């Protein structure tokens, strides 16, 4: 088959977004091995400098090792760490991706230029996500 | 060696934002060369986002330092890529923070916290820290 | 006294906003009755509409319920939080969200516009029957 | 000579002095109320941001932000409930959606103005 690794770059600061980060990741168990910040151990609010470098590193490797960087632009505005590890993973050369099912945007043009054109598609379905994996591999 | 290479990531989206990034342009001019997004119709949007984007992803290649505008109500989502893009190809990523605001009461996002190697809340320290950096 | 009526103020811009607010209000069916905004042609007329069926359904509130979480809170929520508080409504907040807009927490409008802010649906309903019997 | 309360984010030093640039630029028409200016300590700072609401003709409300910032809408809401003229000014290029604000914000708000030179203007007639 070979199992494309997947990096799931997403805001995890409330429940809502908790589960629904879940949600995209059992949908694409079946495809792909997925990296979830959420579930790797460290997590912040549960050692505050040591804490925060504990994260950083855990999720810096977790990029590294993926193949490809699921950003979910969702919320009344993208989240700053997804929009960092998008630009990470943009400059050592995964394969980026967008998922926006948010009807709201930053401008009425749509995302930020560096949002828009590092995602080489954004995706507002997941089906849509999933066939475009297959034809990619 | 030559005057470093600043590259300033900061939001520009109002009269306020744009009036601030030239200030901190023209104090550091003494310092480095400071490339300014906002100053370096009939356009079809994906070509227009393209070039926007390809430029800045050039400026930044040939900057040795980024500096990030942290202000605002979120961290601009435009500013957050350019660290994090600055960062993986190993320029010096600085932060300028003067708001009170955060993410969450623990402080910034760790991700924007630990890449930059420091944050300042005044230019004249900024300025004078990468003065004994570079001598 | 019948069942309290209570306007879910609440972000519905995606589905996973939608879903939990759907949950906000089956959990708290039993004790109020609840008007859902997103359960309830130009754009200069659709946007006077909504405003006035949302104004309208907040004066016929008696409990105003204002979801807090979120990158900012909503700005349509605090406009109702406030719309609400200026005609003398029971406002409350509900807020699992771990960030806030300073490290010292909720923009001060808010956190003394709420009477008070809930973490579980459990403690709030409890304080509403404790509040009314 | 009526009396404006300036609805505005002052979380940094370019929101502040953005703000007094527009009370200045205004304070030959309108007296203006800066809140920058002008548990117990969000508490009083809760009490007097009302009392000064209500002793206002206007509530003028900077839209501008990431974020339509949450206090100024508060007060913008609690403005327009009892009965003031509530207007806009939205120099940023920044929406909520791409269709605009928020409907509560833009049907609350009877003009958003984009530049002082307007508002100035529309004030003249009211």
């Amino acid at each position: 088959s070979f199992r494309p690794k997947l990096y799931l770059a997403a805001p995890l600061f409330n429940e809502a977004e908790k589960e629904s980060n879940r949600n995209i990741r059992d949908s694409l168990i079946d495809c792909c091995d997925v990296f979830l910040p959420q579930e790797d151990g460290l997590l912040l609010d549960e050692p505050l400098k040591v804490a925060e470098k504990s994260i950083y590193e855990a999720d810096i490797s977790a990029m590294k090792n993926a193949d490809i960087l699921l950003a979910v632009l969702d919320g009344a505005c993208i989240d700053d760490g997804v929009a960092f590890e998008l630009g990470y993973a943009k400059a050592i050369n995964k394969v980026c991706l967008g998922f926006q099912t948010d009807v709201r945007r930053q401008a009425p043009t749509g995302n930020n230029p560096m949002i828009e054109c590092s995602c080489e598609e954004i995706f507002s379905d997941l089906g849509s996500l999933k066939k475009w994996l297959q034809q990619k591999y």
